[PDB]
């Protein structure tokens, strides 16, 4: 209650401020408290507090329930991951322009499922069956005494919002991702994307979470550097790497960045991030 006081006490800065409307966002220089204030800016300018009455202690409280459930003993799939995952998402959203395609409850959802993703995650050496659990998680978060921030919304909402929220979650599997793709990159291929077909809505929101959830790849070069060191230290330590990491890019992410640009020119800096990125590796390979 110590740590809450202080957070529900705070004046938050704007986003500008903040910078989290930057793709090209850290953490690093962020105490805990921060990303806390952080938090709270993504849900209030993304119009989630005002159109769902949410109450201010409520909020601050469901964030450090959120916080406390990751393990900071694992290196990379922690709360900061989390953070920064639900930071591109906003970024995504408000820089990246994606905001105006979809619904006051699927951004809702998406901030929330953003940051909930991974919760209780005991590093990938210690083991969709995975991202159920964290939904799980999440679930028991928004449903605990006092931090029921979905409780403004009617029990429609509330059903529709849950949906979604499990969906993103799952989404969030690599092997979905790489099951799910080839139709996205195919529908986009024939520029017959159409966000007005439920279906493919969905299968965009899903793309959407894989995006979001691996955007340190697309980080500023000393940025990406840091955070691969973390995934380093949880992969192994819980020379090869850089020729892995091209992989991992190649396989996984500029595929997905380039049909994300398609959808939104604005998002191309995550684009244009990662392919950096890759030069870097690819050099560091030889
Ligand atoms: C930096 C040390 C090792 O990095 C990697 C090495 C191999 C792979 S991978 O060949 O695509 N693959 C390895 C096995 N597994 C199912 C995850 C995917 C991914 C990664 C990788 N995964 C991730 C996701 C945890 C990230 C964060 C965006 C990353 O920078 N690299
Ligand atoms: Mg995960
Ligand atoms: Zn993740």
């Amino acid at each position: 209650t110590r740590e809450l006081q202080s957070l529900a006490a705070a004046v938050v800065p704007s986003a500008q401020t903040l910078k989290i409307t930057d793709f090209s966002f850290s953490d690093f220089e962020l105490s805990d408290l921060e990303t806390a204030l952080c938090t709270i800016r993504m849900f209030t300018d993304l119009n989630l507090v005002q159109n769902f009455q949410m109450k201010h202690e409520v909020l601050c409280r469901w964030i450090l329930s959120v916080k406390k459930n990751y393990r900071k003993n694992v290196a990379y799939h922690n709360w900061r991951h989390a953070f920064n995952t639900a930071q591109c998402m906003f970024a995504a959203l408000k820089a990246g322009k994606i905001q105006n395609k979809l619904t006051d409850l699927e951004i809702l959802a998406l901030l929330i499922a953003a940051l909930s993703h991974d919760l209780d995650h005991r590093g990938v050496n210690n083991s969709s069956i995975m991202e159920h659990h964290h939904f799980d998680q999440c679930l028991m978060i928004l449903n605990s005494p006092g931090n029921q921030i979905l409780s403004g919304l009617s029990i429609e909402e509330y059903k529709t919002t849950l949906k979604i929220i499990k969906q993103a979650i799952l989404a969030t599997d690599l092997a979905l991702y790489i099951k799910r793709r080839g139709e996205f990159f195919e529908l986009i291929r024939k520029n017959q994307f159409n966000l007005e077909d439920p279906h493919q809505k969905e299968l965009f929101l899903a793309m959407l979470m894989t995006a979001c959830d691996l955007s340190a790849i697309t980080k500023p070069w000393p940025i990406q550097q840091r955070i691969a060191e973390l995934v380093a230290t949880e992969f192994f330590d819980q020379n090869k790497i850089p020729s892995m990491q091209v992989g991992f890019i190649d396989a996984i992410c500029l595929q997905l960045y380039e049909a994300l640009t398609h959808v939104s020119e604005d998002c191309f800096p995550l684009l244009d991030g990662c392919r950096k990125n890759r030069q870097k590796w690819q050099a560091l390979a030889e």
